[PDB]
């Protein structure tokens, strides 16, 4: 395989692979909908309040050593690259933007062909997002159980954009339903290397069979929702449905399990946090903030030490939080 | 009833009622999706190409006497008020912007309560769209058959915003399924006066009984799709499903029919045209432009003269295209 220039696109421009440092690979500054943050900022108090909250959070995460986060917010998660650039500069944390489509594509996207979609993903990666010149450094896709016809098109366009640019693909999955397998099937049918793909939300399930089967094939396993837990909130139906009833320690243990299985090179870890969240019930943000006051700092502050205690070597945790993300994000073309 | 200032909000600011003049009440500069025009302008060639096309089309309609158009593009139809302002100034045609929600609300909108929706509509009307200070002069809603639970919330929020601001409500209906009746019932249950409402796409039906009974209750009847016809495109399934097989003459005669039943004051006429269209199959804009090369000028150039030869008095046509839209758009509050 070959590289395209050894640089990773961030919202402040290209950085070298070494500059990425400690990287959280699945995060969000704001989980919203296309055009929403700009049409109704007051839903988050104000765009300023949101920016200010995000800067505090990024600064707290940075104090714990996070130097880079991958904001996997696609067009339909309401990604506002201008907001990302502003908070990245104010907090001095590298932010890698995404292209791709999540599970709320509007009609103008749902009626598109795979060829059309491939050109939109390529546009965001090569030309840049909107008119900002900010190029996407990752392609985000998703399935909530068996892929629907439109989602298959998205996965295929994702694989094509990745094969042409070298930018990796990262996925949302209904991990319990083993979505990662079908996703991998499609990706491979397009000729994409598994090393270019992270099967996300993999800690949303406890089947090590599933996870180790994927890692053996060469995929990156995204254990990205470690702090998500509604334990103690059984009285809240909406928060329970979203966060699940498994402990953060249960999720964290899958990281050690994969390490013991021998797949430390294939693990990517994250919080899947955000500072604003309009695509769910009102006030979900407050509920989650009570659940995990540490926000994106959760991984370094709670998870890394938990694993070290459970016996995982510090050398290994560095490999996971620094080396793996560096290899994943470096634009890499398949050998011609 | 009461006025709130006797001025109509346009994208270039307020205009007196007599400045509105000849007004097309249901049109679009671009029928898209939230954030789409800004994220993928190349889908329309370029933002600049799209804008030049709209200016040309607006100038042609202006040449025929059109002084104002109501762009009923909602947040989810991808309304880009900056684009409206730019072409309004360049073509020197007043454009009234809309708030409300059509049938592609994203998750951040679909999960909102009637109270929350009401605040968003009031925001766009009072404070302005996004951060532009451009205030909505009309509220757009829609159903396509029986109202879904979300759509009932949208209708009620629209009635509450209209009651508070005086701005009228205009609707998209599956006219042949008589949606007008359920919309009316919901609007009247909120205390909205029928005179603040236009039941749109009414010319999509041939059921004069249904139309007259609504007119009788004081509703305005939008015969806004006059040039929509796929006659001669019987081999084009997508175009046929969108435009129908009824001729423009058949649609237009509904204007005469309503006049004959004695409801000239209740009629509003339009083309429901656009210059960019991404929320449907690719290249649909090209098929429509071939169908109706006159575009928005179709009403003044073909329809007004046709009615004239069918015996409708010139003065009655002036009342419909000038007086009725003026009365409709004047923000009007219910009596204290
Ligand atoms: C390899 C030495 O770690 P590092 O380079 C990056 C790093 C910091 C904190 C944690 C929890 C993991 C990784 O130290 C910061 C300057
Ligand atoms: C008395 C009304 O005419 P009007 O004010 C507006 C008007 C112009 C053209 C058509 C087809 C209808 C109405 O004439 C333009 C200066
Ligand atoms: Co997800
Ligand atoms: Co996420
Ligand atoms: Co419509
Ligand atoms: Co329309
Ligand atoms: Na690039
Ligand atoms: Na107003």
């Amino acid at each position: 395989s070959i590289g395209t220039g050894d640089r990773i696109n961030t919202v402040r421009g290209p950085i070298t692979i070494s500059e990425a440092g400690f990287t959280l690979t699945h995060e969000h500054i704001c989980g919203s909908s296309a055009g929403f943050l700009r049409a109704w900022p007051e839903f988050f108090g104000s765009r300023k309040a949101l920016a200010e909250k995000a800067v505090r959070g990024l600064r707290r995460a940075r104090a714990a050593g996070v130097r880079t986060i991958v904001d996997v917010s696609t067009f339909d998660i309401g990604r506002d690259v201008s907001l990302l650039a502003e908070v990245s500069r104010a907090a001095d944390v590298h932010i890698v933007a995404a292209t791709g489509l999540w599970f709320d594509p509007p009609l103008s996207m749902r009626l598109r062909s795979v060829e059309e979609l491939t050109q939109f993903f390529l546009r965001e990666i090569q030309y840049g997002i909107e008119d900002t010149g900010i190029r996407a450094g990752i392609i985000k896709v998703a399935t909530t159980g068996k892929a629907t016809p439109f989602q298959e098109l998205v996965l295929k366009a994702a694989a094509r954009a990745s094969l042409a640019t070298g930018v990796p693909v990262t996925t949302h999955t209904a991990a319990s339903q083993r979505d990662g397998e079908q996703q991998a099937a499609i990706f491979e049918s397009e000729g994409l290397s598994p090393s270019r793909v992270c099967i996300g939300h993999s800690d949303d399930t406890d089947d090590l069979s599933y996870l180790t089967a994927l890692a053996a094939r060469g995929y990156l396993i995204g254990l990205d929702r470690i702090p998500h837990s509604a334990i103690g909130l059984e009285d809240n139906a909406s928060a329970s449905a979203l966060l699940g009833i498994r402990s953060w320690q249960t999720r964290a243990l899958l990281i050690k399990a994969l390490i013991d299985q021998g797949y430390m090179k294939q693990i990517l870890v994250s919080n899947d946090w955000l500072f604003g969240f309009s695509s769910y019930v009102t006030n979900i943000m407050d509920v989650m903030d009570r659940v995990n006051p540490d926000g994106m700092a959760f991984i370094p502050l709670r998870v890394i030490p938990f694993l070290r205690e459970k016996g995982v070597p510090q050398e290994t945790l560095a490999g996971i939080t620094v080396t793996n993300p560096a290899r994943f994000l470096s634009p890499t073309l398949r050998a011609s």
